[PDB]
């Protein structure tokens, strides 16, 4: 029969040559895996999730979800404290999945002395959800089911906000800042910037952007950290987003200059409780979307309906 093309992708460290479908796939960082198991394969090895879950177990629900309905199991790389290069290797891979991850030059290099790495385009953690799935899915081989993917991901949104009318009508047009602070030490937080799939997403969902971030949108992160004597810039955010818990809120409110932001003092505030799958989500994966929507746009709705 007809063997498929070779695969070329262009990514921040050059060029990356594939000259058939990979059968023994890994993937490193955050979420790749999600693509791969949302494609239908179950990854020869990837990384423990650092965040939603306790390190023992080391996966997500939606992740480990699909792997069972895969009939396959998890093999898991111990890279909790970093790129476990000898682990990668024993699984043998035919390709690498990195297309949302931090990597350096140096750990691509190395990398690809493994097997072929489908790497982010531009800086470190700056690829936004679908991006993440025309990456890896190039990779794969699979760059029509990818587009497939992407559109039924955008799909299941879409129905979702169908299913809530007065949620999506309560957030749509909303100004939103995905932010983390620390009701402990208030001095200082920080603010995500449009290149981060976390704030992106919001987009997704209806909200937008308040004018303001675009003091602290550059080429330099996906996020900003301000003094919290800079909070009065932030007033046109009709909602604010942080991880914390049921303590956050009220901490934040009492605050002598947090408390005075316009979203906090109206109680605007979506509280997303940290370390839990619900918290991971956030930066969505075509796996976690279909997972947590539904929860994610309860909270969102809730915080709007403090907004003025
Ligand atoms: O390796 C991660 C772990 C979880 C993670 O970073 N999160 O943001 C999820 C919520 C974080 C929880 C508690 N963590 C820490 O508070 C510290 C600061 C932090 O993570 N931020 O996002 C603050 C801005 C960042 C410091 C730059 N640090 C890096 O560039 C690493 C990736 C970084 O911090 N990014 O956020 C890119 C993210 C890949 C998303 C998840 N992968
Ligand atoms: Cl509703
Ligand atoms: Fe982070």
């Amino acid at each position: 029969g007809h063997a498929p093309d070779k695969i070329v992708l262009d990514h921040a460290f050059g060029q990356t040559i594939l000259d058939k479908k990979p059968e023994r796939v890994a993937t490193i960082a955050w979420g790749n895996h999600d693509v791969a198991l949302a494609l239908g394969i179950v990854p020869v090895g990837f990384s423990k999730a650092n965040y939603g879950v306790s390190a023992d177990k080391g996966v997500l629900p939606w992740t480990e979800e699909k792997i069972k309905e895969l009939n396959g199991k998890a093999n898991l790389f111990d890279d909790l404290d970093g790129l476990n290069f000898e682990a990668i290797s024993n699984s043998k891979p035919d390709v690498i999945l990195a297309g949302y991850s931090g990597i350096t030059k140096e750990d691509y290099d190395t990398l690809s002395k493994i097997a072929p790495v489908a790497a982010y385009k531009s800086k470190p953690w700056q690829t936004l959800w679908r991006d993440m799935i025309k990456i890896d899915s190039k990779a794969l081989g699979m760059e029509k089911e990818g587009d497939e993917l992407i559109k039924n991901t955008e799909a299941r949104i879409s129905k979702e906000l169908e299913k809530h009318p007065e949620i999506k009508g309560k957030i749509k047009g909303k100004k939103v800042l995905f932010t983390m602070i620390n009701a402990a030490d208030t001095s200082k937080f920080w603010i995500y910037t449009s290149k981060d799939p976390r704030a992106n997403y919001l987009t997704d969902l209806g909200l937008v952007f308040p004018e303001s971030l675009k003091e602290f949108e550059s080429e330099d992160s996906f996020a900003k950290e301000i003094s919290a004597e800079e909070a009065n810039k932030i007033n046109d955010a009709d909602v604010i987003i942080t991880y914390g818990d049921d303590k956050t809120l009220e901490a934040l409110q009492k605050d002598p200059l947090l408390g005075k932001i316009n979203a906090i003092k109206n109680g605007a505030v979506a509280v997303i409780p940290d370390n839990t799958p619900l918290a991971a989500s956030c930066t969505p994966t075509p796996l976690s979307i279909n997972y947590t929507i539904e929860e994610y746009l309860n909270l969102l709705g809730n915080a709007c309906k403090n907004a003025k």
